[PDB]
């Protein structure tokens, strides 16, 4: 058949695709979202739970923040838990009134999803083999297979919403990208129940057996983490033993109140930091986990994703009302500079609360207990952590 | 016949002689052994900087007369990274705290020239000084001088003999344990008769690698480069140190930059040491015998006297008021602080250096990213100044 037209191809359903889509959409700019997957399988993602503000307000401005801000749960603290003490972190006060946003990712993915379904906006699920062409001339496009046939779709530009394993970040060519990563010797076990929550707050806790995380979706959906080895599958945990292992690295008071259940999903995520520079070529631009991947003890992956699409989107406005063409040359560096401060956060974070075991010399383990002790008892320590966890600040393009 | 005496103390360097002071001072007699002579003491080149608690301690011990006249008190200092200038206001960050900048050697001098005025013995030249009977009740030391072989029967023995002392060999295999982060660099140190570049210490990081405008006085200026380990002074010509320096630094900062012939030249390798437990019977490890820090923090002098603190103040205790359960509190007390401090000068040390390919690219962004962090947020600042200024002694009750 003839090929679609339009102004912004997104290539992924998740996040960052679907947000874009949503703020270029009211901004009058034509969007088509393509996505390998199907809609529900997108939905049957468990990732990520804290919001910063930034998000937020990105969310509020595409105009899905109603049922956010009904149902999601303000947060204006976490702990931090070191040798069985529970130290809270006020990062409403330390921060002089910001606050994070407990709502699921799966919510914010579905609110998205019946926005763009009630705007219109063209978005197709289930498409094999997206691949896109012409990156660097003035006519790039996309094509795909879905109901046996060949698909095209003509655009300005493409904007790489396709995640870790996504093509967008694949098909650039050899020399031009530079990765920086590093791979941490574990990963995290998570437990999604039915239960309600230990703490009304998180409690990110640093254990002798390894690091474990008490947090939640609402006031009756719990998710738990704990830290393990590379090689452990998810087969070789059952209920039992991962809620017996997150007892044994709490305080017994914590421990007692803890309220167990059956899982409606586990699954264990490798932890990783990476980031590619630069983060487009041509007129494809790389956004959130397509371009970089945080551990998530700092909770940045998705509101770095967030980021992303912020600049973004608010470059292509100026393209498309003023335009401004040549402005996409500062959605790298722009993005980079936020990207790079949320990586060393998350680097930070972990380093901090992680079981190394062999990984890390006598040297290490010796400065991890140092910080430990200086970032939680230091009121300026207290203050960096703080200042990081609510998200830091979104430059204003020029 | 045997000397007597209640604190033996292996060492005549700062840590020694401070703690000698004081001691004296509240009554408690103390011996002091030196393998150098007198001289070869003073004709040691390090410190320059001076925390409150360490200014605080020479008052206390009666040896503040001419720092608090020579001295001179800084009120901030300055980071370089990539050109930027971020002066660091100790004071406004930290309260009103200060550091003072009063040379190493010229502590040592008033320390040596007090005692002398007191006649608290003193001994140089003790060859083969060893401490012997460290558990029981009556331990001793030996050593060796014109020809005969002397002893030393004490109470106590301070062993403030520093990283290459006999103290921390003396005690059982096994005992200790050592906690070590070796640097693949060291600092080549240029003492000049020439005015300052700035009248605040500056750390620069630059491309080239590490750099520190010091000084010692007003007219006395003292800079650091960072050199890789293979490195020898004598590969390093005035000229060279001189270039290297002005290649480090801000064309406009070298550009009025005052050069002259040394005075001193050396490199000191960098080095992160910890050694726990720091005592074991009636020995004591003070200062250098028990931990060495790279000077990136300006911790190494000012955990010498905060280990000298401690130490005296459970001494002044035990002899006063028979506190001996306060003995087994020295290490605890003074590895809480000497943590820290470690922990500041890693810190300073992993952000302000390069670690050629000793580090990874992963390694690198996050140094790169640190610099960023801690020099831009007012948290950051408040950190690292409240760091550099010194933590608080704590109380010995
Ligand atoms: C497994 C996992 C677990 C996580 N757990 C946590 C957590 O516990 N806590 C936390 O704070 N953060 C977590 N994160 C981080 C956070 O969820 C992500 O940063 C966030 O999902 C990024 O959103 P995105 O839209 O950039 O990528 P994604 O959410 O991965 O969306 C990418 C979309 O693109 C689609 N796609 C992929 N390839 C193609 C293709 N070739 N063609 C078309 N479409 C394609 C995918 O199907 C997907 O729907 C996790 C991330 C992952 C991957
Ligand atoms: C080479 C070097 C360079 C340094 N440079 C700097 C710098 O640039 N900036 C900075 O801030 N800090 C620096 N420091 C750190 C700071 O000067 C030290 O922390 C400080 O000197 C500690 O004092 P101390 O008395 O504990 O040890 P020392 O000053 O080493 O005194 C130990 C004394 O014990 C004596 N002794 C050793 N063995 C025996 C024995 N068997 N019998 C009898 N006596 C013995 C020694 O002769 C010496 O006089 C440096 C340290 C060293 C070693
Ligand atoms: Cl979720
Ligand atoms: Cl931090
Ligand atoms: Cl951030
Ligand atoms: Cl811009
Ligand atoms: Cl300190």
């Amino acid at each position: 058949s003839n090929a679609m037209k339009t102004q912004v191809a997104i290539i992924g359903a998740g996040p960052s695709g679907l947000l874009l889509g949503q703020l270029l959409h009211k901004a009058g700019i034509d969007n088509i979202i393509v996505e390998r997957q199907t809609a529900e399988y997108v939905l049957g993602r468990i990732r990520a739970g804290v919001l910063e503000q930034g998000t937020v307000d990105l969310l509020r401005e595409a105009g899905v923040a109603e049922r956010m801000d009904r149902e999601g749960l303000v947060h204006e603290g976490v702990e931090l838990l070191v040798g069985g003490r529970r130290q809270r972190l006020d990062l409403k006060a330390l921060t002089g009134g910001k606050t994070v946003m407990v709502y699921g990712q799966t919510e914010v993915t579905r609110d998205l999803m019946q926005a763009r379904e009630a705007s219109g906006a063209p978005i197709i699920y289930s498409a094999a083999n997206v691949q896109p062409h012409e990156l660097k001339g003035e006519k790039p496009y996309l094509t795909f297979e879905k109901d046996g046939r060949v698909q095209r779709i003509d655009c300005d530009y493409i904007a790489g919403c396709d995640g870790f394993h996504g093509i967008s970040r694949q098909s650039i060519p050899e020399g031009v990208l530079k990765q920086y990563e590093r791979v941490y010797p574990f990963g995290w076990l998570g437990l999604l129940s039915d239960t309600p929550p230990v703490n009304h707050e998180l409690i990110y806790a640093h254990h002798e057996r390894g690091f474990a995380l008490c947090s939640q979706r609402s006031q009756t959906r719990s998710r738990y983490y704990l830290q393990v080895p590379l090689q452990d599958r998810v087969e070789e945990w059952s209920d039992e033993r991962f809620w017996d292992e997150l007892k044994a690295r709490l305080p017994a008071e914590v421990a007692a109140d803890l309220v167990t259940g059956p899982a409606l999903e586990k699954s264990i995520a490798p932890l990783r930091s990476l980031v590619v520079e630069p983060m487009q070529y041509g007129h494809l631009f790389l956004v959130g986990d397509a371009a970089h991947i945080v551990p998530p003890t700092g909770a940045k992956g998705l509101n770095l994703a967030a980021s992303d699409v912020n600049y973004l989107y608010r470059i292509l406005v100026k393209v498309y009302h003023e335009g401004r063409v040549d402005l996409l040359a500062q959605y790298s560096p722009l993005a980079l500079r936020r990207v790079w401060k949320g990586e060393r956060f998350s680097w930070f974070m972990t380093q901090l609360l992680h079981d190394f075991g062999s990984h890390k010399d006598a040297w290490d383990q010796k400065m991890q207990e140092a910080d430990r002790e200086y970032f939680l008892t230091s009121p300026a320590g207290l203050v960096n952590i703080a200042e990081n966890y609510v998200g830091l600040p979104f430059e204003e393009v020029a």
